């Protein structure tokens, strides 16, 4: 079974790499960066986040398993002390999945996987967009930006904005504002909203249409948009699972205490 | 096929109600509020509110159906002049389903159903409670109160309390603080919290244990509680539709415009 | 100098004041309860609250100071173990003055003053009151309440209802929303509100006049209620400084780290 | 008495512009926007923003008047239709002053007056700073920015952003954060902070001293940033008062309804 191994780049990540694929190789197992079918990520739940878009293209082949080096992670739930442990069980477990988000941008397409979520700024101007759900004009946002968010991404930038935390058991997505403007002329729902799966929330230019797309990590500028389409995915994450790990508890040892 | 009408008692809902009635006189339509498979509410959510709690032990064999003689309702979303238009279609639609929560309480069993929410306060004294997920305790409250919601119900007291809008497509159930306290030493998770079927929310007393708990409209006092558990239930209510009115329309006309 | 000690009434509270009472007889410190100059708290801010409310007659003769046996809290910033160094000081400081809030309820009048906030409920009923601002309509309030909080009780339950932290060198008082409705046809400020010296916050009814009043921690049912009216007190709470812990320090003790 | 007009540029402000100087010619009035002493706005708050920077070297000299010809504004508070009307009191009236937030930037100085907000964004990566109130380390801040409101600008961006609504006539500055992350180990205080006259809030960089650093609508680029400072300014700006138009009313306009 072929397997590959991301690391953040510091002493102690390469340290405990080095050692993870030495301990794969007293086993059967073949170390490959171009097909594998376990991903191991060493570091944070940013180093997970670039060891998830390097294989976006074969997500239904991978099952991706974290460790942080340094303080807990939502995708990295794994200690550096058992890695070893990890090493022995992951050479012969079940798979979890997650749903994802799509986002889909037209000019005059290009689209993207998000795993925790997408935003839209506006390239240095005032942020004017009309919001239609399912072909229904729902507002006009005016204000910062707009988050789209995953269910396993709400307790990333989505909770900063107010969002809220769902568990990642439910195919859905949510939707949040950014500093939005409410008087008696521009009115906003100032609410988050979570559309269930085969919901398609686009997002429409006024007058400005060069908007700061991000998905996850990367940031990149889009000129002359026509359109932001949302939706929930019909692909899935897949995590290698070996012990119970409940999602409320990981949200506790991030939020609560540890 | 059986059928019955509640008012909300004023001039305008009761001439409404004699009118529909008289209408479905002219068809083989049977009046009975006893066992109806027919629910009609003429008035508000309100009005719709104590509709459901009358006939919630039939749900299964009942389509409720809403008339806002007021407002733009969510329970409510028939105009009163499309009233003799809804009495020729209704004596011969499809039925639509929303979730519900379930509450119990016990001492040293209660259970109720909800349509919008549930919450709990502290008779009197300052409130504490532990809030346990699937026999994981998870935090310690301190403050006013908690409020759970269901889906349809996020537009009610969830939505003033800063939760988030989720479509009634999803099978979940909704979290939110009340005042809470969060300093070096007291901490909560602040963010709403969404959980899907099959979940557990357990309040547990910490040192009063007199609650005073409310399920939609109707507040009671309960003295020595050991425990609340909240669940999303397996009953549904089951509503009558004729026409294309989505969720996402009705949050639109009755926050955006209208 | 006249001088007396309440204290939080557990063993601990109780001890250290038998204490500093032995430590002012080595000195010509008089203890009178009746006529006190310098009125020490050991427990709480709940603690130093009582002993405010006990001698709000002759606030201007009195200079507080507190002592928290518990955790660190705002007017009581003195360590236990800095008891005795304490004892010697205060038995020869400086002067430390922080502005009130006045609350006045109307019948078919009752004036108090509050240190924290003054908070307004209603009685069972929908809360429902029009909010006058130096004789002007300016919103028709509906949700769970009000909070009308001093510069200093702004760290308290007006924090957790997401008003701004204000230093109490500002003559001012600030008034928060509880759980407001905003709809298409119900709509409040929703930003927190400052008033400054001199302005008049009026709150008169709707429908329902009976209302559950608060001040600080003393909570109190009024019937047939006409007015509740709101202004910065001309009366002061003076404290007696030792040394310098700057409003800022006792917040990010009490809320960053300590 | 020397004066000036500035227009928004289009059709109904230079219109009302061209009418107001030939009323102003009926009288002794002299043009001059070199050195004026009347400075009218015609168009939008954000045309009275570009109006007040241009004579910023000269804010004792000049008592600003402000007409709105598109929606009510709050600093421009004339009716078109009341333009004739305000020619001739203003040609011979009572002045009334607002505080301004002072920024300095250091490098390895330039300094800013500001009437609405002062507001500090990371150029590109991610936004960490440390907060320091009077050489006291208050927070680390870690988010996408922060915000320093004057008291009538807290009805702009402050509010957006969850901040409290103050009367000018209160000499103070508000803070306010932009999505805090705020999890076990990074923590922010969340709340708004409004501070007093002769208080110094210090922004300080940990790794990038890239900020993008905006004053008002103007948003400038600056590299190798060693501080941000805060204070309120010892300048005021004039506005001449020819009614009572209370700030309460003002924002029950905007917001409540009108
Ligand atoms: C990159 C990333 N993703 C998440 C996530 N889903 N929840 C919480 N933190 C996350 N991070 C790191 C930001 Cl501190
Ligand atoms: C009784 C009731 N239920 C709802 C609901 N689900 N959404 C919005 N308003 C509701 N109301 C009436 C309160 Cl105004
Ligand atoms: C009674 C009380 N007053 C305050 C206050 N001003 N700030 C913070 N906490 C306070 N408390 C105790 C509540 Cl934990
Ligand atoms: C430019 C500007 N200043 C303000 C202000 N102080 N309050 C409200 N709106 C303002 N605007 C225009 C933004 Cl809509």
């Amino acid at each position: 079974m072929k397997y590959m191994i991301t690391s953040k780049g510091d002493e102690k990540s390469d340290l405990l790499r080095l050692n993870m694929i030495a301990g794969f190789g007293e086993y059967d197992m073949e170390y490959d960066d171009v097909e594998p079918e376990i991903v191991i990520s060493i570091g944070g739940d940013g180093t997970f986040l670039s060891a998830f878009h390097q294989y976006e293209e074969r997500l239904d082949e991978i099952a991706f398993i974290g460790i942080h080096t340094g303080h807990l992670g939502f995708y990295a739930d794994w200690r550096p002390a058992e890695a070893d442990k990890l090493v022995k069980l992951l050479a012969k477990y079940q798979k979890v999945s997650y749903p994802l988000l799509k986002t889909t941008v037209k000019y005059g397409e290009a689209t993207y996987l998000a795993l925790n979520e997408s935003t839209v700024k506006s390239s240095g101007g005032p942020f004017v967009v009309d919001v239609v759900i399912n072909d229904i004009h729902f507002e006009r946002f005016r204000g910062d930006g707009l988050c789209m968010s995953t269910p396993s991404g709400t307790t990333a930038y989505n909770k900063s904005l107010g969002g809220a935390l769902m568990h990642p058991s439910i195919e859905a997505m949510q939707l949040t504002e950014m500093a939005s403007i409410n008087n008696r002329v521009y009115r906003t729902i100032g609410s988050p909203l979570v559309f269930p799966k085969h919901h398609v929330v686009s997002l429409q230019p006024v007058n400005d249409k060069d908007f700061q797309i991000s998905v996850d990590h990367l940031s990149i500028l889009h000129r002359d948009v026509q359109e932001i389409r949302y939706e929930v995915s019909a692909k899935k994450i897949h995590f290698a699972r070996f012990r119970s790990f409940p999602f409320w508890r990981r949200v506790h040892d991030s939020f609560i205490e540890d």
